[PDB]
């Protein structure tokens, strides 16, 4: 037969799709979500073996344990567990590309279980067993018979068993294959695993019951009263004395409640409905439900009878809201949306795809936490307690279908097939027939990467159809074809055109105004959050902000796809692609998260939460303007703490209670601030601080902040004449400078200073050279492969022109002595190929005070690629647990990327000075500093740095961040300039133009002194 | 597993569908559509036995054929061989309802076929077994291996026969079901029935072949220029010298031609299509296909190599035209249509649902010579031939899905369920892919009476995705839906609402301007024609011609469904529901035809055939202003005739040949037109002949007339004296009156002409009495039962008001003697239990001319029922072979259908006066009658009259035509006045006010004598 080879058989005798029941048996436990005794959950350890393929199963098995059956925990994913590799392809299959056959080596799992059943199930009532989550296709027998089939891994699968059952000990036999025809609609972007990841449990409900229910609810002009409205559907044996009741709850408080009997109105010629029923509750002044405060009434349905005697009884949620498109804009609520929103998959390192409450939580809070307000469920149905979690802690959310074919050629090359329309049918009919209901869900998405077939079209219209609650969106085929209600293009810049052929991506701004074009602009991908990521991320935000139908987005994404490793020793090492041996893999473009696997926050996490805020700013003098972006709710848990300070110090604080409506302004008035006796810099700062705590936030939880300059004093101080003075020893290859304990030399064949002493100590482990190269980030390196390169890729570009493989050529040479000082001078040519890039023309000019400062003048050749950085580097022998700076920071932070980041003084263990980000690249780096204190140095100018234990060689050469090792004293990188990093996307140059290094010339002052 | 128990499970293994294939391997026969020797029918003798379920199948059976197994020929209907009864329900499914369960009883039919196959088959290529048509699914078995199962009654089921074959003999088991799942979108109005009834065929293809093939044709704004863009696509092996040709041909001339390689456009991301190609050919001033002219070109497609080498061809008829819906209208090449429509199911009444080209075509041919320009496919796809010499012979067609489930409750219930979509779904798209060619097809229908649901949304927009040169329609739900883009109502009136809760019916005239409103409106069924019907026709065309967006209709419907059975004598008769013990049906519902079964004409047809006509005139005093609907064809072949008559004695005719464009009008002025001899009726006629002869008509056919009374003399001359005096002779048991041979005897007792006396010939059988009713028509019983009786039934009402009991009483009667004649008076009243529905006055003078002049005097009770009628009858004792009268015909004709009728002299056998209505009624009636002769006879006045071998009772109480004896005598009936037939439905009052003996008093005037 092999069903799982048939786009045509999806399933054999699965049940109907519906929202979540429980088949409560008392009202209140209902009312309360308290758990229900028809519900069970078959989770824990169970029996399970192994085969190459499902031919080669044991008929035994399905009448008795295999004994070299081992035990595991359900769920799980196989792989997981050792039996099998995941595989990291991100856009071609796992399998060879032959519709609709799957392989003949098909790793199929048998799973099985022992358990009993009350007697009570089995009198009367219905008994089913539900699966949540099999990947990807799977056969059932129940005490040795053949219960059914089904296809798709992101829904629940559900059989009603009652007729297998048997008074206490039974035995299920499920056999679990990894490809299936359900597959090729399965193309995503990520680890390919397979298994029973997902909850399996036992229903018990009643001979005559509900079948379904959906809920839906209207408004009026400006909301002030509302109507819920329910249909009920029931199965089975139907009596006059059957009756519905539908009541809302507010906590203990009842807000209504509707009785009714079956019997639909007419809807044609043949009649109504016998076996449904809707009713209509008034609300007077509902409380709204919106991602900013999730007010939310409860609703339970009950079908009993006449006489009071229960049934049985249902409940969800609800949510007082109204999404709608209305003049080429999104409307919650009435207001206008922006989203401030974040793709995830659901991803556990060392739980593979198996998702649990308390990860989930973890996630959200930190979702919340980051100035987020919108999830998307990239790409097949999510986990049902997202749902309800969100619909809890309030985020919007897009469900989306379960289908890519992203590996297909073309891409529509199975959607525009009829053949596969069924099957696509049957991947967003059931998500909708299941997620309705949820208030967190207010879009609809056909899935991804799966081109524009009419499949599309119909799919989109069906939704349409049946829940007008909500938009549909679909990106591909252009993210602006007829099957999308919003254009959702991903990777589409703010100002500059992809013209691609057929499906060009528009610059966002432009996109809006084609002739013709009137919808609502929302990325459904964009800022590739991808190792040292989000680069200009700020300048979609400004965009955004701007454009009345720019409505956002959702970066790309939220947590990486790493997995726990373990070495020989045991220590836990985070992989990604071809590291279980996988093949082919896609390396590492399983990292584009924005936090670690562990929940970590990835330095970039910052910059979000900052261009997220939802407080703005501006200063007018004296006076502070705060501008409201809640479209809902009050400033009513903030407070403003404000603060000025002179390159540091502190000459003022203060703290202001803000007072702000919904997209209000407030206007805070500063207190004369003091002059300074003193130079230097006069920064105000300012912090939205939230005392009190909230359900996802702490009290004292940072929600935004901003800083300005507010003037400055030019330092017309004129040293102090030296007391002692600088000596200087010629030498055949060197140039000694003495001065105190101290001591400079410049090995006069290279050009450099060599060694620098302190006393009897060397304080060089390596001279102090140069530097135009970076180790490349993920950024710079693209979809360059060892075995496919990619030319543009700036490191390709780099790499080429012989940047990282010049040899610097003395030029000139040398030593002054001036009336104050000595005079260091060098110059050198770096070359390749006879080709002069760059020519660097120093200046040393040590004088009595102990001090170095080193003056540089770079020439960039026109036609040579951009240099990453324009700076010098040595290795230190001291090696310093802290790190002292005037500047930009506390966090990494590179010039496309340093919105959040505050000018200050900054301390911290040299350690946070890195960012190990698992796949090594330049890193850690800080802005515009101003001075920069390492055990006995000091730097001072406008520069920014690195420090780290880590040569960049090493760096460069090294896959896994758990491979690296510290060196012996610190390499120390200090930048006159340094490149923009990307962000756009990873597989081609998301530099901005201004980012880049195009001068061809530049000017550098260092200070090297002494504490 | 019982695939046919499962809406998810309608075929396995069955190949895609596709436009019509023959894999030609030369062009020249291609070109020619000459027969391909690739393709080959396996119709003919089969084997065959039965079983009452599948379950009741031996095993032998795939391995070797049974003993008790028959020879039947196939295609065939197995219940027309009589295995099984064949059922006539309407609504009811003819099954217990329970999806998508069918019962255990389900008869199985076994066909096994042994064949034979060439080598070269075997050798290369594939070979495939295509079958057209199966009732209603069937599993597959070829040399005892499985082949494949299919569902669907109305389309081609393919399989790949190539593996299981072998040289020589080989042998096909066929398991064929009555009942599956696919019944529960099978429930049409026709008989119930099962089998191989449509063709078998075998197709040899090349390993590397022409898949599937697109043709479209694109026009400028005058359609001076166009082009045909052919998409091709390709199964097999690809390699760099594979090409394509498409040549265009117009007859023997090349008019384009277009070769060009293997490889789309870029489609998306992934790319294009390798293994496809679209062509482009400019043609100029082509020629156009429309139902008026159906200008056609060949497209010739070429898969060869680079080299010349053919690999083999595949090939279509091309029709140019534009198909579209602008400003609410729907246009043709330009032109907005108007449809003159007929619903068409495949019906023979000894075939069942079997097509055979003969029957086609005269289906065809009859329908054009009458007037009709489109057929719909009532209501599932039809035998593929059809469609070809629809496109050849010049005919707008309707393809329509094979759904239908009229029978659920509501009616939406499966179409507006996910579950069902999919087999849905594949129900439109294969029509779709099939027909996709044929310029003929001008409308998608998403199939009959399955209210309104999501899936019909969806399909609806797929199919509008892949098909744009068409729009599509669907009834369902109220003919308005989302679903539709066509206002498509069936049975909705002219001018009166019918305000059906959910799913009104609006005056088509009202419905097209409400609110929000824009489309063009055609009925997909109006003017139920079932028997005597097709009353206030006119009134349809008349509004359809008055109304821009009212586009015409689909008149309800072609052939009546009955069948053949056998008397003992082994005479044919036809049958109806249940009278083949089918239980249970809907008696005769099923015949609803403009033509009896065997083609041969029902009387309405006439009056179709002239509202229908496309020349409109105008009289202006001696002018005739001529009018052309052609919207392309010009009077090329049409002389007008026209005649003058005195009382229907021609004083003038002539022929003026017509030159008329479309829509166009000519001037024709005739010579003076003579005064007249006498005095009397002066007509004019005017007549379209078409000399010429076509394809489609015979020579001199006439395609349209009309008729006007141009004057009128009216006689100011009295009677030449009586030569004469009758003789009044008393009694007290009657009136005696004599005068020479000839007397009139009235009792006195009844009031009556009992009997009467030329000679010693007695005249009369049944005495001259008054009558107030008639035979009800189908029209008139309607729905109603003797087991359910519809009470709103005109006959219903009657009935209970004893109209067929009132008994006559006896007021008066009196006697006197004029000068000149005799005068007999009278009165009687009809009363039934108490009340006095009529009054009837007479008068009756008999004069010495020997006329006995009638003066009739009725009055109606104002609170009774309209009575059917208003006159007289008598059973004559003469029985004569013509029928002569003035006025009215020749054809039957009632006073609310009689447009086509013309008002003349006509002679006929007895024969034609009697309508052989196989559900007997009254029958026979031509109005507006002055003068009629039978026998010695004479009758003149102004009345309509009828007159046959068969008292209204006999009709009134056989069920059968064919049970009707002839009664002994002559039955006349002269009605002073006669009611409407009605027929806009036929299961309500259709009959119109201005039709209703609604005035109560009622005059006439009869004059009786001899010849
Ligand atoms: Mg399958
Ligand atoms: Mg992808
Ligand atoms: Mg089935
Ligand atoms: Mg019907
Ligand atoms: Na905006
Ligand atoms: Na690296
Ligand atoms: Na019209
Ligand atoms: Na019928």
């Amino acid at each position: 037969r092999r069903d799982w080879e048939n786009p045509g058989v999806t399933q054999l005798n699965r049940l109907a799709a519906h929202p979540p029941f429980a088949s409560w048996r008392n009202s209140e436990e209902a009312r309360t979500d308290r758990p229900s005794q028809q519900l069970r959950s078959l989770n824990g350890e169970w029996r399970f073996a192994w085969f190459p393929a499902p031919e080669a199963v044991p008929e035994s098995w399905l009448e008795c344990d295999l004994p070299e059956a081992d035990t595991v925990v359900v769920p799980s994913n196989w792989q997981m567990h050792g039996y099998d590799a995941p595989i990291y392809t991100n856009v071609t299959y796992p399998i060879t590309v032959n519709p609709p056959f799957v392989p003949t080596e098909n790793p199929t799992g048998c799973y099985s279980l022992t358990f009993n059943v009350d007697e009570s199930w089995l009198q009367e009532g219905q008994t089913r067993i539900i699966f949540d989550g099999v990947n990807s296709a799977f056969h059932l027998w129940c005490n040795g018979r053949w219960v059914g089939y089904g296809q798709d891994s992101r829904l629940p699968s559900e059989f009603d068993l009652s007729a297998f059952l048997r008074a206490g000990e039974n035995r299920l036999a499920v056999m679990v294959l990894r490809w299936s025809d359900g597959s090729y609609l399965e193309d995503q972007d990520m680890w390919r695993m397979s298994g029973i990841f997902r909850d399996v449990s036992l229903l018990h409900k009643p001979t005559t019951q509900i079948s379904d229910f959906h809920v839906a609810t209207r408004f009026n002009d400006d909301f002030s009263r509302a109507v819920l409205e329910a249909e009920v559907q029931m199965c089975g044996e139907l009596r006059d004395y059957l009756r519905v009741t539908v009541s809302l709850w507010q906590g203990e408080t009842q807000v209504a409640s509707g009785t009714a009997p079956f019997g639909g109105e007419i809807i044609d010629e043949r009649g109504g409905y016998a076996d449904r029923v809707t009713l209509r509750l008034n609300v007077e002044n509902p409380k709204l439900w919106s991602a900013e405060i999730p007010n939310l009434y409860r609703a339970v349905v009950e079908l009993h009878t006449a006489d009071g005697t229960l049934i049985e009884a249902e409940a969800c949620d609800v949510g007082f809201r109204e999404v709608r498109i209305e003049n080429g804009l999104l409307l919650l609520n009435g207001k206008p949306l922006l989203i401030r929103g974040v793709n995830r998959h659901e991803h556990h390192p060392l739980h593979g795809q198996v998702m649990d409450e308390q990860t989930m939580v973890q996630d959200i809070l930190l979702m919340k936490q980051n100035n987020f307000n919108a999830v998307r469920c990239s790409h097949y149905p999510n986990h049902p307690l997202w749902y309800t979690l969100c619909d809890r802690y309030g985020l919007y959310v897009v469900d989306e279908a379960n289908i890519e074919t992203h590996g297909m050629v073309p891409m529509n090359r199975l959607t525009d097939d009829p053949r596969w329309l069924p099957a696509m049918s049957e991947r967003v009919t059931r998500m909708v027939q299941r997620d309705r209901n949820h208030p967190s869900v207010i879009i609809w998405s056909l899935g991804n990467e799966s081109g524009h077939g009419a499949n599309h079209d119909a799919l989109y219209r069906w939704i349409k159809s049946v829940d007008p609650s909500r938009p549909v969106q679909y990106e591909g085929g252009g993210a602006d074809t007829t099957a999308t209600d919003i254009i959702c293009p991903m990777y589409a810049r703010v100002d500059e055109d992809q013209p691609f052929p057929a499906v060009p991506k528009w610059s966002i701004k432009k996109w809006l105004s084609l002739p013709g074009e009137t919808r609502p602009l929302i990325l459904c991908e964009y800022a590739h959050a991808m190792g040292n990521s989000l680069g200009g991320f700020a300048k979609y935000w400004q965009a955004f902000r701007q454009y009345p139908r720019l409505q956002g987005g959702f970066v790309w994404d939220w947590v990486d796809q790493s997995l726990i490793k373990y070495d020989e020793n045991g220590n836990p090492w985070s992989a990604y692609g071809g590291d279980f041996g996988d093949t082919p893999n896609d390396r590492q473009f399983c990292m584009n998260g924005l936090v670690f696997a562990d929940r970590t926050p990835h330095p970039a996490l910052t910059e979000a939460k900052h261009q997220q805020q939802f407080f703005q700013f501006r200063l007018s003098g004296q006076t502070i303007e705060v501008t409201s972006e809640y479209l809902f709710r009050h400033s009513d848990n903030e407070l403003l703490h404000w603060m000025v300070a002179l390159d540091g110090k502190p000459l003022a604080s203060g703290e202001v209670p803000l007072d702000v409506a919904p997209q209000g302004k407030q206007l805070i008035e500063l207190p004369e601030l003091p002059q300074p006796e003193s130079a230097g810099q006069l920064w105000l700062t300012v912090r939205v601080v939230q005392p009190n705590a909230t359900a996802w936030s702490e009290a004292g939880h940072i929600s935004a902040w901003q800083q300005w300059r507010l003037a400055e004093n030019l330092s017309v101080t004129l040293p102090a004449a030296s007391h002692a003075i600088p000596h200087l020893t010629t030498s055949e290859m060197d140039f000694c400078i003495e001065l105190g304990n101290k001591r400079w030399q410049f090995n006069r064949q290279s050009g450099f200073l060599s060694q620098m002493w302190i006393g009897d100590k060397k304080q060089l482990l390596t001279p102090l050279r140069d530097q135009f190269t970076r180790a490349p980030l993920d950024n710079d390196i693209g979809v360059s492969e060892a075995t496919r390169i990619d030319p543009n890729a700036w490191v390709e570009r780099w790499k080429a022109a012989g940047h990282y493989q010049a040899e610097a050529a003395l030029l000139q040479c040398t030593a002054d002595t001036l009336a104050d000082a000595v005079l260091i001078t060098t110059a050198h040519a770096w070359q390749h190929q006879g080709k002069t890039l760059f020519i660097s023309r120093k200046t040393y000019r040590i004088d009595g005070s102990g001090q170095m400062a080193i003056t540089v003048d770079v020439e960039v050749a026109s036609d040579t690629p951009h240099p990453a950085r324009i700076g010098l580097n040595c290795q230190l022998a001291q090696v310093a647990e802290r790190v002292n700076w005037l500047g930009l920071g506390p966090q990494e932070n590179y010039p496309d990327r340093l919105t959040a980041a505050c000018f200050d003084r900054w301390d911290l263990p040299l350690s946070d000075m890195y960012t190990p980000y698992v796949f090594p690249s330049e890193n850690g780096l800080r802005c515009g500093t101003r001075e920069l204190n390492y055990g006995p140095h000091q730097w001072r100018g406008d520069f920014q740095f690195n420090i780290s234990r880590y040569s960049q060689q090493q760096l460069m050469e090294t896959s896994h961040r758990h491979l690296l090792h510290a060196e012996e004293g610190t390499w120390l990188n200090i930048d006159g300039f340094h490149m923009g990093i990307g962000g756009d996307d990873s597989w081609s140059p998301s530099v901005s133009a201004e980012f880049q290094l195009s001068a061809g010339r530049y000017h550098y002052q260092l200070v090297w002194c002494q504490k």
